[PDB]
């Protein structure tokens, strides 16, 4: 019994603040406390429970800021400390109660900087800077061990992944995946890390891949219903499914489900907002 927050930032063309929520009791996509403030490209993941969107553009700011939202009462709070610098299109994760927030874009060069985030302490400190920059990378954690999969350095998407032990603060680079992917999704379905959509050097795209933990290779996966960059994904109360993002035509609101058994994927009706390059959050409640 699980809930998908989604925290989009792009549509028609300006940045969005709109907030929405998932819950598959009633199987609805209602509205919640849209964000104090449009970001475009967020990033976020939920820290024992509290929903946490690391900072994006604004439509013309970039930004620095960071906003928790307790989902319980529906409140955003603007109290949480900002980041080192502004930065936008960066993935986050959570991981041993503590809020990594990856690399991104900041207007100028990329960015391939790693910064923690104490909750107990609000100190919000950077740990060791990635190696090759990375914007509009998608983040996941299996094995209680960060990786930062696929983005784009400074000019070209990237296919290689790095993967990060927090006791040992140091970056190993992995298998690198298949095709090249920037903005693409992940989450950690069935104990394997699957990236879904983004864009290579060239258009939008629907393949998808799994990284198996185990053997250090990332094997192809089923691709999905329609090309899908930009998106999010994330595994609630058992399914998989990636939301939103762009195919070349228009900003999508649709999402698509993985059944294994069947090995393809099932659109269902989707969420209200067409988001583009939104975070999702996942919470149990």
């Amino acid at each position: 019994g699980e809930v998908l927050f989604a925290v989009g930032g792009w549509a028609s063309g300006d940045a969005i603040s709109s907030v929405e929520r998932y819950d598959p009791q009633t199987n609805e996509w209602r509205m919640v406390a849209s964000m104090s403030k449009r970001r475009c490209g967020v990033g976020v993941s939920v820290l024992d429970d509290l929903l946490y969107a690391v900072g994006g553009h604004d439509g013309s700011s970039y930004l620095n800021s960071v906003e928790r939202y307790d989902p319980k009462t529906n409140q955003w709070s603007s109290d949480v400390a900002p980041t080192s610098t502004a930065r936008t299109s960066v993935g986050v994760a959570v991981l041993g109660g503590f809020l990594y927030a990856v690399g991104g874009q900041d207007g100028v060069s990329a960015l391939n900087i790693v910064e923690r985030y104490d909750p107990k302490e609000n100190k919000w400190t950077r740990v060791a800077s990635m190696s090759t920059r990375r914007l509009g990378v998608a983040v996941a954690v299996l094995g209680g061990f960060l990786y930062a999969v696929g983005g784009s350095d400074g000019t070209s998407p990237l296919n290689t992944v790095e993967r990060y032990n927090p006791q040992e603060n140091r970056w190993h680079t992995i298998a690198p995946m298949g095709t090249r992917r920037k903005h693409l999704g992940c989450a950690v379905y069935q104990d394997m890390i699957y990236a879904v959509g983004g864009r290579d050097d060239t258009t939008e795209l629907s393949s998808a891949e799994r990284y198996n933990p185990r053997t250090n290779q990332w094997s192809p996966v089923v691709a999905m219903t329609s090309r899908r960059s930009g998106v999010g994904l994330a595994v609630v109360n058992g399914q998989l499914m990636a939301v939103g993002g762009f195919d070349g035509t228009t900003y999508l609101k649709t999402i698509e489900v993985f059944d294994p058994d069947a090995n393809t994927w099932r659109l269902y009706g989707g969420m209200n907002y067409r988001r583009l390059g939104g975070g999702v959050g996942v919470i149990k409640m």
